[PDB]
């Protein structure tokens, strides 16, 4: 089961989400996979004044299966469950009467982290950006706010027992204001074509996120979570490079990772920021951090720089 601690099938999906379909304008794939897409849309009469309005909807395809149907509408539920989080992407609705399930989220202006930081490498600026403001270069106070809102949101998450299982940058959207958003593409990305997942037995895993126990054990939790969060913190102080660059995931990347072989800091990391890193990494699950307390170490950092 993918629910390690809250049971989807006791969560109420809250009818006050429930919108007219036929209000919705699909636009283009904004990511797809095997079973299902997330396509941006317009929705009318979704404001109170009848004023337009564009959002991401995600929708199973065809192609879908029975276990993919149950699966969106567990997503759903939990959405819902979450409720209104400014870290979390937005639900803002969904159609669950009069066809297939849609389930409605805000769309984030700058896309996924993970191509903006690709976008953005070649001119990021450490230090001190005026003339130059006009330019939106990404800078190191950026990637700290980063750093802080996604901590932010994971401790949201943690403290309603949900475990994402698939942090990374490819998994946080950007919005206007350098505001990041935690998602989770999940049925609607390819993972049968990405090279960042790995087959191991009959599943298809981003194994450079995961800790050792959920590889080896098939153990997800709070503290699961935050060592996928140090991995996220390296891909985005080496401004979206892929973790444990050329080395394939294979017999001696698993005997390296028991080994307890560990990343270097990535070239813009700050020590301090490396440190956290270093610590999402315990191989015992107890030693790491909490999310709660990223948080506190970051915001001093970010008021310390400041
Ligand atoms: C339209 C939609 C529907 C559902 C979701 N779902 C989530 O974002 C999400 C996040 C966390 C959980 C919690 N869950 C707990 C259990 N573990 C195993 C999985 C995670 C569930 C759903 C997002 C979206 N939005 C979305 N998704 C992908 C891309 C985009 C997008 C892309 C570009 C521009 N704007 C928006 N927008
Ligand atoms: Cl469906
Ligand atoms: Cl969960
Ligand atoms: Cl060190």
């Amino acid at each position: 089961n993918n629910y390690s601690y809250i049971d989807p099938t006791q969560l109420p999906y809250d009818h006050k989400w429930e919108f007219p379909r036929n209000r919705l304008s699909f636009g283009k794939t904004l990511g797809a996979g095997a079973f299902g897409k997330v396509v941006e849309a317009t929705a009318q009469g979704l404001i109170k004044s009848d004023a337009a309005m564009t959002v991401a909807v995600k929708m199973l395809k065809p192609s879908a299966h029975s276990t993919e149907r149950e699966a969106l509408m567990s997503e759903l539920k939990v959405l819902s469950y979450l409720g209104n989080h400014e870290n979390i992407v937005n639900l803002l609705g969904a159609c669950t009467h009069g066809g297939p399930t849609l389930v409605i989220t805000e769309y984030c202006c700058y896309g996924d982290l993970l191509n903006f930081l690709r976008r953005k490498r070649d001119e990021f600026v450490p230090y001190k950006v005026p003339e130059d403001l006009y330019k939106d270069f990404l800078t190191l106070e950026h990637l700290l706010s980063f750093s802080y809102q996604v901590a932010k949101g994971m401790a949201f998450l943690a403290s309603k027992n949900c475990i994402h299982r698939d942090l990374a940058a490819r998994n946080i959207l950007l919005t206007h204001g350098n505001i990041t958003k935690i998602c989770d593409f999940g049925l609607a990305r390819d993972i049968k074509n990405d090279s960042n997942y790995v087959d191991k037995g009959n599943a298809r895993l981003p194994v450079k996120w995961m800790a050792p126990e959920s590889i080896f054990n098939s153990v997800y939790t709070f503290e699961s979570d935050v060592w996928s969060y140090g991995i996220f913190l390296w891909e985005l102080f080496s401004l979206g490079s892929s973790p444990y660059p050329g080395m394939p995931v294979d017999s001696k990347f698993y005997k390296m990772i028991k080994e307890g072989f560990r990343m270097s800091s990535p070239e813009y990391a700050p020590a301090e920021m490396y440190d956290i890193m270093k610590t999402c990494w315990d191989a015992d699950p107890d030693k790491r951090p909490t999310f709660k307390q990223i948080v506190q170490d970051i915001e001093k950092q970010i008021s310390e720089s400041t």
